[PDB]
């Protein structure tokens, strides 16, 4: 027992096995005496060891995806170095942090297969979510690259509308088409207005189709 | 250390680190804190160096397209061996010509997660503007004949 100064009282313990509860005197604290050891070694320990090693690889890849957040690899060394699966499943279930009620469900059960499969599925789902979030972020980045490309070709379209023809009239067409967009079109109406909109981009005098397109899209 | 009282001042600076403005003290003289002089390091450096290398390849394909507004690689190729990825992103962003305000927003940003995707994002639109210039140039070439 050591007193590390953090405002939290802790004591170093080494638990042996689980026990049952026979006294339910209300407290705090509770004067309940623990029962006999209830932790049991599972049948067919080779398959259990294979499942522990599979969850060990899953936890290794779980921290390895968190190595993108510069997380160091120290809990893997805590869940390695021991060859008996009885402490291995316990330290993997400890180092995989979950809710207190589900940890109580882990403590009540003595078999190890269900918690191994549950933690493996949860960690795999977490890896899928994090990798999906990164792909969505990069795809949204490339999408706004495409949008800023459409924008920049539009102000080179507008920049060449300066020095050419009439900026008066054509700037009326661009503010007009902004009025055209900002009134709230239905989507089929908007999409079939978009071809007419990019056809109103014709210069009004020399391409007089745009001139009646003003009196159409207004 | 040599400053000029007039004209364009010839003082040599070296960006040791990236920082930000937190202390809103109005100037002159404006007094805002910087960061520690250690270079800001990426958080996913194995993926970040690959992202910087494909940034190099994107600007390398860009500079042949960039030749209307071409800028050099000689300051870039003199610093490609540097292990710091952020300054590689800053040098690629400077040498690929776009808005100087966007270049300074890229370069004075401390985080590399937004910086690298910003430089690759503007290398996307530059490549695309000069490739539209390529296809309109060959359109000119076919249209004249």
């Amino acid at each position: 027992a050591m007193r590390l100064p953090d405002g939290t009282l802790q004591v170093m313990v080494e638990a042996r096995a689980r026990a049952q509860v026979t006294d339910y005197i209300p407290g705090p604290y509770l004067r309940a005496r623990g029962e006999v050891f209830s932790e049991i070694f599972p049948i067919d320990e080779a398959v259990v060891r294979v499942l522990v090693e599979e969850l060990k690889e899953a936890f290794e890849k779980y921290v390895a995806n968190h190595k993108s957040l510069r997380l160091d690899r120290y809990q893997l060394e805590a869940v390695k170095g021991t060859s008996d699966p009885a402490m291995l499943a316990d330290t993997i279930a400890y180092h995989a942090t979950w809710t207190v009620a589900e940890k109580q469900e882990i403590l009540e059960l003595t078999d190890l297969e269900a918690r191994l499969k549950k933690v493996l599925g949860l960690l795999s789902r977490d890896l899928e979510r994090f990798e999906l979030d990164k792909r969505v972020a990069q795809r949204v980045k490339e999408q706004m690259d495409t949008n800023q490309r459409e924008s920049y070709l539009r102000e080179q379209m507008k920049a060449i509308q300066k020095e050419l023809g009439g900026e008066d009239g054509l700037s009326d067409l661009e503010a007009l088409r902004k009025k055209i967009e900002e009134v709230g079109m239905p989507e089929a109406v908007k999409t079939k207005a978009l071809k007419e909109l990019d056809r109103l981009e014709r210069m009004q005098q020399g391409s007089p189709e745009a001139t009646v397109a003003r009196t159409y899209l207004d």
